[PDB]
């Protein structure tokens, strides 16, 4: 799974740590919310 800064799919590969996915359309990045 990724970490923060890095791409993340919303599909099967999403964010381990607590953030989120943007855009996420199919592939975004971990963002800290």
């Amino acid at each position: 799974c990724p970490g923060e800064g890095e791409e993340c799919d919303v599909e099967f590969n999403p964010c381990c740590p607590p953030l989120t996915c943007i855009p996420g359309d199919p592939y975004g990045i971990c963002y800290i919310i």
